[PDB]
RNA sequence: GCGUUGGAUUGUUCACCCACUAAUAGGGAACGUGAGCUGGGUUUAGACCGUCGUGAGACAGGUUAGUUUUACCCUACUGAU
């Protein structure tokens, strides 16, 4: 089975159950990669913004910015619910 | 022209207080004066704490411990032939 969802034809052997399970696995893993990368970037940029005006602190944070830029160069629908209705609903006789 | 202080806390400059006093004026002289002193502070190397840092370490912050050499020359000055 071959899917088109990201301008790439992804070809995994099997059925929609196996393909959907495999795609859910890879989406979970790439969400975790994306999440760890943005947590690390958030920590680095937080220390960089924490450094105010000094010589030593801005040079340490400028070093961390070099590390960060080196890392950057290395890389539905809904149903509205029912009213409370008695159990007899319809009677065709 | 002559005089403008004694003390407490602080390394103090400044400071504010107690007390006397006629008065408790302000300053300069390489911010007088370290081959005149002292070396409390600052500001090498030891060490502690907080904060920041992944770390080595940083501190706009605190605390302690830390060697300060020579005149017999010319001159100036004071005295002496």
């Amino acid at each position: 089975m071959i899917d088109m969802r990201a301008q790439k034809l992804t070809a995994y052997g099997g059925n929609y159950d196996s393909y959907h399970k495999t795609r859910s696995e890879l989406e979970t893993n790439q969400m975790k990669q994306y999440n760890k990368q943005q947590e690390e970037i958030q920590h680095i940029k937080k220390f960089i913004a924490s450094a105010g005006t000094y010589a030593n602190l801005v040079k340490q944070a400028k070093s961390r910015q070099k590390i960060l830029d080196k890392m950057e160069a290395d890389g539905s629908f809904r149903f509205p619910q029912v009213e409370r209705l008695p159990p007899p609903v319809l009677a065709f006789d």
